[PDB]
């Protein structure tokens, strides 16, 4: 086996397909399903999974009781096979804690998983299924990374991490791996005034990260990652269409280098595809709240503080519960180009829906088409009165 | 690997052996079986599988309640071992839809699921378990699929689609995929007045595939595909020996080139193996509903309009539900010729048992054999009233 | 692979150690464990596991109800992997019916299944989990095979079949199979008057059959034989330690040639491992019913009428119940010499204990040792109330 | 393949980070976990698993009740994969019995399972997934062996048993496999005045065994084994840092060559590393009870009688039940030392827990860090009155 490279370009992006869905929720009221929460997809060279937080409870298990939680002792990042629901006996632990990244390299897989109290976290640096690296907390402040997937090139997977204030200035680090070896760290540059939660993709460009700001942003910051060099940038999605969560109404006017103010303190993971005429914007419909999801054509948002939609598609209905959003890509497929793919956690119970003491989720994942599909929406699907 | 090729006729047809049954419904009144319907087999080089459309519940789940409905965004194809049941253990998802087909081509599998709003469908084909190629509505008005099997040959494996009205003329597109690109499609030519759900199998000849005329015919339409210049021929079984239910009693004389009239809007899927006096028939019993299974050996069915039963194969009694039914065969197999395959669906629940909430079904599956083999009849074997 | 010869001679046993126990009945009380019932073991070159013949319900299944039944169309050999139970999730499907032998060559397994009516049974021979030959009832009452593993030599596998009368004289054939077709089969000779149920194991002496006479013997009859030549001999075990159940006191005196009387139209599948002065005999502890089993060294048992036993192990005790038992040896173990094995099925429910209205099973199996080994005794283990 | 030898000295252990954790009681509240105990982990050169005794139900069946009891006939070493709870459906058995140890030797995996009556018990050897060999007791007083892996060097794998009393002098014996065959026994040498549960690690200095002194010590006794010339010394761990539980109060000097007194006939498995200056000892906080783990570094605890901690890890809280801890490490992990590794057993249930009828256990599993990383604690998280 080689280390796989980004050698390609993002397929040109006409309309989204479905590629997954698992319906966990539906299937968990009379099933062995794990609660889960922060889910994402990643590949192997012959395999795509699904990927997410376990809380070390069934949903009808009477432990679901207080799962709202982020972070316990009893959370683990685990794997399952593509659209299956995360099972007590399908699922598989790739690391223990509350916050965790995975990618594969082309030859092995980097799981990394961070656990702790919120003063004395550390993350555990996983490869080919081993414990490799540790690195302890910096910043004494919940110590957190992607909670979706990293991309490698040519054995390098570069990582972000933040540690300190959610609510102000912390501490973010970008970190490069080799086979679980820290090769390098650096402290964000750039005009990214917070950072957490980034959703990363790669192509021959670089690695291109989309994140949240939490603390007075609703554009989202993005870095720009060199996986040779090294080296990154940082800015914001330049467009006024706005994409974080809570976030006020799109201006005609955005902001490169700078938080876009009305909300603080809050914001959902989420990501974008910035391609020149190709950029793709996810987010959710409602400006209030995390319901709804959808794709929003936006030319060259990166870059174009006027840009607005020219196309759209609905993934999710703003009547239904979504959540958090990332990117992910099948670097091993055939073809010339890498199709860009996206998954949406669908969010069932608190704090939204509160007659069940649980919060989980269920996954739906959608891919890029050259063609001009035909667009459903992918709700749940679950009835919260079947639990109660 | 190599694609495998079509050098092999149809073994003599002396009688009908069991090869699967999974007991679906039984095993599901206590254990965590998906609610399915639309089932097929089909089989890899080095292995045969159970398919079906899942309704993303289990029976025992409260979400079973309501899956008489054909199309929710809860579907998808699954396959899973030869004859155990569907669980949401062990049942792995080939692709999200309604509608389906899938077939190895002696390297990979493809497999097809369609989904959406009646209005703007699209299907999506998989090869060898990743998204190559999309298909958007053409007519506007549930584009749908086999939902059994396809062929192929050298590569090359042709699919049946039907988008547009069931109860009067639609657009049927023969389409033809290798690695899971379109090489070419064409609109439906010949004699059939309307086509759904073709049940297909390869020799030597090419391809045969039988339908169901939905608007006017009680006599099934025929489609045979030359996969290698990508072209074929269509019409009716001309044999008096109805197979589409409900249907008229058997007539004297058939109809090769229009439909045999006295039922309108309503067929269920079928199958045949056309093949001179080597010729079975499947068929349910009742003319009324989809209840009993038999085989008939009707010598030139497909090209003689007076032929009549020389021999035939109770498979389900009158007296147990049936449903839909369609052709595999182990291309893979050892031997001199390819042993023609069938399953049958047998449908329980709603809408002729309706004291539950939920459709569901099992499998029952049979192969021929060259001894006159003893008959059995072979029910589903569940009891309602134990779900009550 | 190599085809598997028999150039071993069989260990020397001087006592008996556990090698395999799935407590089936146990977990299957709160697990999704099927009913079976006929139960053996059997193994691979590479993993050796257990079979019984499912009946197609869970045990808490409200479908368990009735299953002392031994011939519905809901009935399966399984295999699961040793010392595991049968559950709905870890069960392989082998073939379909309610009687079966199965055993591998070295490079393949041939596995077969009968199923039908009482007088239109048929046997489908499966290998390398393909079908591929067919056999129809030659009697018409109840076509009916080992229920245990059959043994190969060079690709050869035979086979013992009964059908026609259990309470009077029959048609015995053995069949002679490689790679699932049909070499050659031959009538019963020699002085057996009755043969059900054999259970074989081979050594470089060639295939030795155990079995039962139903119809008037309480002595075990026997068939040897020549897997190269195809040909068989028949007698019973001279020995006065009679192995039947229910059967008379052990006399002074066996019979070598004709049934030993006192017991008619009943008797349970038993085994004994003949060689020599290292002949050991398997029983029932109970004379009167399948309760208790018990090992007993009996020198020369096969050709002495005098033989008693020198030495011996309890296995299960009297106040435990039992049921069939069988030989198998692991083929494929290192080593100068074959391994004697054998299971004992543990029989739970009906008709001995019918406050439940199942009757299903556990295993419990043992392998010979060189050492003088101490001896416990190895019940079901489940308590019927449980199930209340 | 080839034997694994033991060429590495131990990594610097300036930490401990979280490895595995399986959650096991609070998911099988509502899903079908085994009841388990005496668990440990050990790896292949493919894969790490949890390994435990099965008590032959899981714990929502009625069969758990009862489970505080030691040796029935319903106990087997099973293994699952890492941090998977113990489910009937991915559980692997690798023998029956009620005392185990387990080790990969670099081509294939030793099993042993003891089983049997107090006065009859014995071990059978499997290598490779088959029984090879097996041992009659020779004290007739409860055979017994480590309850954690044993280590191999060039294909040896020696393995520390004991046969006798648990409240005075005892038959301890080392054992000295390749391939499953006994190359050579040895009596106990030495001043360990009883050895019970031997922890054993590998590293380039030999082979060293952290065992219990039931009789009168509350200092751990070691076996330092060379696998080589197949010969052993032992002593006990001269600290005045004591390891057993329940213990006297810790005093300023320690005992190199007899129990430190103060508590006779009980004790638990523990564990430690005895590496000069990298020396850490594991022992639980209580000393009345199984409740609460910490590691201490105890420069030259072995040898020094005067030694103190200079540095600690909490793993568990006192508030938080414990249990049995081992050693096992990763021999086939990339590196040029041997990362050490260890496993806490936290029980619930009986005896402390007796509003339940069961007793069982979850896993939590660290390995050691080169970095001060910062510490959690690990309870097994499940709520008693929920079972309730
Ligand atoms: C079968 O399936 C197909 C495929 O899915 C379906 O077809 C799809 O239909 C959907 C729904 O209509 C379309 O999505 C919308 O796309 C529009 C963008 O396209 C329109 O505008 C384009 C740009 O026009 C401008 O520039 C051009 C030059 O570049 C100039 O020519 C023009 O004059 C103007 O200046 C047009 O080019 C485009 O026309 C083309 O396409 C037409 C088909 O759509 C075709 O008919 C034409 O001939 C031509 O080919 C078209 O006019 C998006 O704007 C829109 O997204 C907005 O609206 C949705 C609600 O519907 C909202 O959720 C979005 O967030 C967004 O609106 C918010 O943000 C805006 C930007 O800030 C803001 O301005 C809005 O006020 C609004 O803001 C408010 O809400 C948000 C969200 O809560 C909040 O955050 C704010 O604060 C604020 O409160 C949709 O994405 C698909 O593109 C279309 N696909 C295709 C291939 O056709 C088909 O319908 C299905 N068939 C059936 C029968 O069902
Ligand atoms: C153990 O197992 C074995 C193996 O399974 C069992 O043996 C099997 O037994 C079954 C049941 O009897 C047989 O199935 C039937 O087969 C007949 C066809 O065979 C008969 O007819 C043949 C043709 O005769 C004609 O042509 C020849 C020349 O070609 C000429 O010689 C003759 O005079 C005549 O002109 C005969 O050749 C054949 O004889 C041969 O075989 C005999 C054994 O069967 C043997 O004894 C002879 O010596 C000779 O060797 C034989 O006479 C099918 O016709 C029949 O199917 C019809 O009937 C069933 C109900 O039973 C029905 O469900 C079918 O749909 C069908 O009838 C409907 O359709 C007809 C065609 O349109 C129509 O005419 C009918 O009126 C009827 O239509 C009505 O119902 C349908 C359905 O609801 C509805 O749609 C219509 O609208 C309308 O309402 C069976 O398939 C097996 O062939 C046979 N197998 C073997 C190898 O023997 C055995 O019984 C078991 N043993 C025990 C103890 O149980
Ligand atoms: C720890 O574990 C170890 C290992 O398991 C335990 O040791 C084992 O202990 C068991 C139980 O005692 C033994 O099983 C029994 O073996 C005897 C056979 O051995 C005895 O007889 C031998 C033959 O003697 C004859 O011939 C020799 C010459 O060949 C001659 O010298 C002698 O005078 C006589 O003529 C002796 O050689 C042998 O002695 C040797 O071994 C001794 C140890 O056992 C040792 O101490 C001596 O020094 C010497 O080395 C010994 O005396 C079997 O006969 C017996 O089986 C019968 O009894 C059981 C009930 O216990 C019954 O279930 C069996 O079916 C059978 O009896 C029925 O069938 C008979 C034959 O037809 C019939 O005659 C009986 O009347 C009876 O029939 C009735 O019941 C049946 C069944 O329901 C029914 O069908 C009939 O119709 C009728 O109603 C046991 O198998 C093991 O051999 C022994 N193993 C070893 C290695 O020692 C140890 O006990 C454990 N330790 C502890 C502390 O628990
Ligand atoms: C974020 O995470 C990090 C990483 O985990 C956290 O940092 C960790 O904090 C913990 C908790 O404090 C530390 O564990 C303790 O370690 C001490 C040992 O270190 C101390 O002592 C060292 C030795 O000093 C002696 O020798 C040196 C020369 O060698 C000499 O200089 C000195 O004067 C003295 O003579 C010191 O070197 C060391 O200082 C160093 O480290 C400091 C940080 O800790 C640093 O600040 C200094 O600058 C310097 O660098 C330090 O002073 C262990 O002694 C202790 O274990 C005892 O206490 C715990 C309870 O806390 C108890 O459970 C243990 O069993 C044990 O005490 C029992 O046994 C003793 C031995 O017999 C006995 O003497 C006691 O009385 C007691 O016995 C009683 O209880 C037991 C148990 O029930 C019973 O059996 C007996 O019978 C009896 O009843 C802890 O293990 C970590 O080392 C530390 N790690 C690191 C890397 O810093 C950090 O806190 C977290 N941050 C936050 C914000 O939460
Ligand atoms: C795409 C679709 O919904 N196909 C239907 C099909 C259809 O309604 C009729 O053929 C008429 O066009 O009939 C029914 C049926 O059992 O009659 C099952 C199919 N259900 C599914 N494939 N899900
Ligand atoms: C084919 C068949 O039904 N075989 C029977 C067998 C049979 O009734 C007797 O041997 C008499 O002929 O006995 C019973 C039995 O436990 O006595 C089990 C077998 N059950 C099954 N194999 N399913
Ligand atoms: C063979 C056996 O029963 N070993 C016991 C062990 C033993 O009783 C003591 O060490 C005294 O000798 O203690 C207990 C224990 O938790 O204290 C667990 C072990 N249970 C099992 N291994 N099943
Ligand atoms: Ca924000
Ligand atoms: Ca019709
Ligand atoms: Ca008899
Ligand atoms: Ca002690």
């Amino acid at each position: 086996r080689n280390f796989n490279n980004l050698t390609k370009g993002l397929c040109t992006i006409n309309s989204w397909h479905i590629y997954g869905k698992d319906n966990a929720v539906r299937i968990g009221e009379s099933s062995d399903v794990l609660v889960t929460r922060e889910p994402y997809v990643s590949c192997d060279p012959d395999e795509c999974r699904f990927y997410a937080l376990s809380q070390g409870t069934t949903i009808r298990g009477k432990h679901s009781n207080g799962t709202i939680h982020d972070r316990s002792q009893y959370r683990a990042l685990i794997s399952w096979p593509l659209s299956s629901p995360p099972t007590v006996y399908n699922s598989r632990v790739e690391c223990i804690g509350w916050s965790s990244t995975s990618c594969h390299d082309g030859k092995s897989r980097m799981s990394i998983c961070i656990s702790g109290p919120n003063n004395n976290a550390s993350a555990v640096v996983w490869y080919n299924r081993r414990p490799v690296a540790e690195i302890n907390t910096w910043a004494r402040n919940i110590l957190r990374t992607q909670e979706s997937e990293c991309v490698c090139h040519n054995g390098v997977c570069p990582v972000v991490f933040t540690d300190g204030s959610a609510t102000g200035p912390a501490d973010t680090r970008i970190y490069y791996f080799k086979e679980g070896k820290i090769l390098k760290w650096e402290s964000l540059t750039g005009t990214a005034k917070h950072i957490e939660e980034c959703s990363c993709y790669g192509e021959r460009t670089g690695i291109t990260c989309t994140c949240k700001d939490n603390w007075q942003g609703s554009n989202r910051p993005v870095i720009q990652i060199d996986p040779v060099a090294m080296t990154h940038t940082s800015q914001y999605i330049c467009s006024p269409v706005l994409t974080d969560n809570p976030r006020p109404n799109d201006p005609n006017i955005g902001k490169c280098n700078d938080p876009y103010p009305g909300n603080n303190n809050n914001g959902v993971k989420g990501f974008s595809y910035l391609d020149g005429a190709n950029t793709w914007l996810g987010r959710t419909i409602s400006t209030a709240s995390r319901s709804g999801y959808e794709m929003l054509k936006v030319p060259n948002a990166l870059t174009d503080d006027r840009s607005k939609p020219i196309q759209g598609q609905t993934i999710v209905l703003n009547a239904d519960w979504s959540g958090y959003s990332g990117s992910f890509m099948d670097y091993w497929a055939e073809g010339d180009c890498y199709r860009a793919c996206f998954y949406v956690e669908l969010i069932r119970g608190r704090p939204k829906e509160d007659k069940v003491w649980w919060t989980s989720n269920s996954i739906v994942s959608m891919c890029s088409s050259t063609e001009f599909l035909g667009q459903w929406n992918w709700p749940d699907g679950a009835k919260i009165e079947y639990f109660l």
